[PDB]
C-alpha cells in the first residue's frame, strides 16, 4: 500500500496574526498600537505573504477603534517594504453590505493597490465566480495578484470534481492562484489530499494553490501535512502565541513539523520567536473579546459552525423558546438544502440560521426574512446546487420580487457620483475617494467616524492598569 | 516519490481524561466527584484502554485531596467495568520517591492487579531496562498487561536504531506491548513514522506499539497520523474539552481526521460529545490551576522543556540572578551531557536543571546537588551515553559514594516488614497492605492523611458559588 507524495520542495507560508488571526480569536479588535511592534520582525521572517488588511478590520477600524483602515494599510505597507501584503476581499460585496457597481469595485481595487495591497483574494460566499470576475479583472488591471477563491464546504453537493471545475472557472477569469478556504475547519486530510492532487493532476503543476484551514476542529494541521504530500504552494499559519481554537494552525508547529520529510520553509526561527513573544505578552489585554472553546468536531455531524449555532441560541433566548433548539438545529440543514447548499459562512449562515429560527417558531416558510428571500430569488447569486422551486415561488410571492439568474451586479447603477456628492455633506470628509469608499461601504458607520477620527486610533483591550488591578 | 503506508485497519484509543489530561492541565487536582459522572459513558466509548491511575494521581490524592488512592482505583474498576483500566508506574521508583527494594514492588504490583488494574505502562526516566524488569516481571505475574516504557527524546545519541535496541530489552523482559512516551512533545512525523516502521519491521507487525503524544509543542497530531501510516496499534488522545496545550491531542479529533484514508476508530461519537460536555461544564472551576500556553515550540531549539525552564526561572529569582538566565540555559545542555544525556522527564529535568543553577552561580560542579551526585555516580542507574568520567570523579570526591553501575535495587535490603511496623503505629492506619503502601511511597504525607481520611475527598477546585461570584 503506498501514497504518492510531490518532490522535496519549500512550502510557501503566509502569516495571518496581522488580520485573520484576531478577527478569530479577539472579534478583530486588535489595536494597530498593539501590531506595528512586530512589522520589521514579520516583514524579516521569510514569509510568502503577510494577511494584514481586508476582512472585518475594516468595519472594526471605523466602527470600534477609530482608525482609519487606509491608514492602517498605509502605515503597514511602509513598516513592512520588502513583504507581499494580502487581504480578504468578498468579491462585488468588497468589505460591504451588499453588491456593489462595478465602478465602485474598480475604485476600491485601484485605491488598494495605489496604497500598496499586492495580494488580493477574491471570494463570493455562495463560491459563485460571477460575483467574483469583477474584482479580479480590477486586481489584474491594477497589476496585482489576483487569488480566486473556493469556500470548502461539506453537502451533499460539494465533491471533488465540483472543486476541481470551480478552480477551471477561476482559473479562467485570470486567477493567478487559487485559494481553498475552509473557515470552519471541515476539511480533513484525505479530501485535502484528494482535492489539492485533483487540481493539480487536471490543470499542471504550475498551477498555484493556497491552503486556509481554521483549527476549529483540531484536524486541520492533519490536512495542511496532506494538503502539502499533494503538492500545495503556500499554507495560511498564525504564530503560535495567537493560534489555536477558531484562529488558525501555529506557523512555528507547521514550520517545525515538516523536519526530515523532505519538504521545508524558509521561515527565519529567530524572527518567528520575537513575533510570538511580541503578541504573548499583548494577548492578555483582550480576554474581554476571546472565545472559550479551543476544540470542537460537533459540526462534522451537525453542519452548523460553532458562531452560527450562538447566534440562534441568542435569537431562541431572547423570545423564550430555548426548548427548540434542537428543533432549530434539525431546520437549519432543511433550509440550507432549500438555499442550494451554500457554505455556511458570514453572510448565508446568518440568513440560514434566522430563517431556520422563523420556520420553527411562526411556521414552515410562513415569514421569510428580507435576506433569505433575496438569496433564495437569487439578488446574492448563484447557489452551488438548484434552489427549491416551492420555497423560490413563496419568495416571490412574499417579496414581489422577480427570481434572477444573472450576476446580479448587472442591474446595479452607476453609484460613484451619488456616493461621493452625499459623503461630501459629512463633516469631517476628508474629500479623498477613500473617504467615498468608506461612506459607500458603511454608510452609518461613515459619519461618525469622520466626525471623531481626528480624535486618534482607540483601543478597547483592558490597559497595562486595568489587567494588573484585575490581578 | 511514494510511501508506504499500513494496510486499512482499526486503531485503537486510549483515552486520558482520567489521568494524564488534568496532571498536565490542571496540577492533578481533579475531583473524584468531578470525574464518576462520566465514567457509564467512558466504559461504553469504545477505547482499547482507560487510563485512570498512577503518575501524580497517587501524591495528589493523599496530599492535595485527603483521598484514598486505592478507594479512587475501586471505584473506578467498578463504575467501568467494560474497560481495560490502565496506570503509568515508573518502575523500580514504583509512584514513590526512591527505588524499592524488588518485595516492595511486587507486593505493589499484586494489589494493584488485585483491586482492578490491568494494564500496566512501566517506564524509567533514564530509560534503563533493568529498572523496569521486576515491575514488568511482577505484572506477568499477576497476569496482566506488561507495556514496557521508551521514552523518547531527542539528543546527539539517541537514534531510530537506539530506540529499536530499547523496544527489543524490553521484548526480553516479557512486554506484551511497547509504549513510545513523548512527554515533552518532541516526536515529530517523520521520527515517528521511522521509529514505528523500524520497530515493526525488525520484531514483526504482531509487536504491540501504543503511542503517547502530548500536544505542547503543536506538532504532534500530526505525528500521530505518521504513526498510525507507519502501522501503531494505539495512540494516546484527551477528550476535546480536556486537550492541547501542555496537554494531549483531541480523541475526537484524531478520531475523525482518519475518514477516508483506510484507518478508522471504533469509538462511539454519541458516548464521546457526553463525556466531552461533561468535562467542559466542570473544567472552569480549576482556572487557579491552568497554564498560559497553548503552543510552545522553543524546546526544539533548546531541548529545555517549558516545565523544567519555569523552575530554573523561580530558582534564579529566588536568589537574585535572573540576569543569568541565558546563562543556564547554555548550561543545561552541558550538565545533561555530562550525566549522559538522559531524557528530561522528571526526576532528571529537576536534578539537572538545579545542577545547572549552581554550575552558573557557585561555579562550574563547584558544589553537587545530592541528587545529581547519585545520577552521577549511577544510583538511579546506567544513561543513555556514558557519564562524564571527570565529572564522575568529582561526585565521588564531593559525596563519599563509590560510583555504581549495576541495578541500583541489587544493593537494596528488605524493608517490607520495617515499613509495615513503621506504618502500624500511625494514628489512622487501617491496617491493609495498601496503607502500608501508601506509608512507604508518601511516609511524610501518610501521618496527615490517615488523620483525615475519615473527613472523607475534598476538592481544591473552586465552587459553583465561587465561580458565579468571580463571574
Ligand atoms: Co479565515
Ligand atoms: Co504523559
Amino acid at each position: 500500500r503506498e501514497i504518492e507524495v510531490s518532490e522535496p520542495r519549500e512550502v510557501g507560508i503566509t502569516e495571518l496574526v496581522l488580520r485573520d488571526a484576531h478577527q478569530s480569536l479577539m472579534a478583530t479588535r486588535m489595536a494597530m498600537e498593539d501590531m506595528v511592534g512586530a512589522c520589521a520582525d514579520i516583514d524579516a521572517a521569510g514569509y510568502w505573504s503577510v494577511e494584514c488588511w481586508g476582512g472585518a478590520t475594516y468595519d472594526s477600524c471605523i466602527r470600534f477603534l477609530n482608525e482609519d483602515p487606509w491608514e492602517r494599510l498605509r502605515t503597514f505597507r511602509k513598516l513592512m517594504p520588502n513583504s507581499r501584503l494580502q487581504m480578504l476581499l468578498r468579491g462585488q460585496n468588497l468589505l460591504g453590505y451588499r453588491h456593489y457597481n462595478d465602478e465602485v469595485v474598480d475604485r476600491f481595487v485601484d485605491k488598494s493597490a495605489e496604497n500598496g495591497m499586492d495580494v488580493f483574494r477574491v471570494f463570493d460566499a455562495m463560491n459563485d465566480p460571477r460575483n467574483m470576475a469583477h474584482a479580479m479583472a480590477a486586481v489584474k488591471k491594477a497589476g496585482k495578484h489576483a487569488q480566486g477563491t473556493i469556500c470548502y464546504t461539506i453537502s451533499p453537493v460539494h465533491t471533488v470534481e465540483g472543486y476541481v471545475k470551480l478552480a477551471g472557472q477561476l482559473l479562467d477569469m485570470g486567477a493567478d492562484s487559487i485559494a481553498l478556504k475552509d473557515m470552519a475547519a471541515l476539511l480533513k486530510p484525505q479530501p485535502a489530499y484528494d482535492i489539492i492532487k485533483a487540481i493539480k493532476d487536471t490543470y499542471g503543476q504550475k498551477t498555484q494553490i493556497n491552503l486556509h484551514c481554521h483549527s476549529t476542529t483540531g484536524v486541520t494541521e492533519v490536512s495542511l501535512m496532506k494538503a502539502i504530500e499533494a503538492g500545495v504552494d503556500v499554507v495560511d499559519t498564525a504564530i503560535s502565541s495567537m493560534s489555536l481554537g477558531p484562529g488558525h494552525n501555529p506557523t512555528e508547529s507547521v514550520a517545525e513539523m515538516l523536519e526530515g520529510t523532505g519538504y521545508t520553509t524558509n521561515l527565519d526561527y529567530d524572527r518567528l520567536h520575537k513575533i510570538r513573544d511580541h503578541f504573548k505578552a499583548i494577548r492578555p489585554k483582550y480576554k474581554k473579546f476571546e472565545s472559550k472553546t479551543l476544540v470542537d468536531t460537533s459540526i462534522f455531524k451537525s453542519q452548523i459552525p460553532g458562531g452560527m449555532l450562538s447566534n440562534m441560541e441568542s435569537q431562541l433566548r431572547a423570545q423564550g423558546a430555548e426548548d427548540k433548539m434542537d428543533e432549530v438545529m434539525a431546520e437549519v440543514p432543511r433550509v440550507r438544502k432549500a438555499a442550494g447548499f451554500p457554505p455556511l459562512v458570514t453572510p448565508s449562515s446568518q440568513i440560514v440560521g434566522t430563517q431556520a429560527v422563523f420556520n420553527v417558531m411562526m411556521g414552515e416558510y410562513k415569514r421569510m426574512t428580507g435576506e433569505f428571500a433575496d438569496i433564495m430569488l437569487g439578488y446574492y447569486g448563484a447557489s452551488p446546487a438548484d434552489r427549491d422551486p416551492k420555497v423560490v415561488k413563496l419568495a416571490e410571492e412574499q417579496s414581489g420580487k422577480k427570481p434572477i439568474t444573472q450576476r446580479p451586479a448587472d442591474l446595479l447603477p452607476p453609484e460613484w457620483e451619488k456616493q461621493s456628492k452625499e459623503a461630501a455633506t459629512l463633516k469631517g470628509f476628508n474629500g479623498t475617494d477613500e473617504d467615498v469608499l468608506t461612506y459607500a461601504l458603511f454608510p452609518q458607520v461613515a459619519p461618525v467616524f469622520f466626525e471623531h477620527r481626528a480624535e486618534g486610533p482607540h483601543s478597547v483591550a483592558l490597559t497595562d492598569a486595568q489587567l494588573k488591578a484585575e490581578a
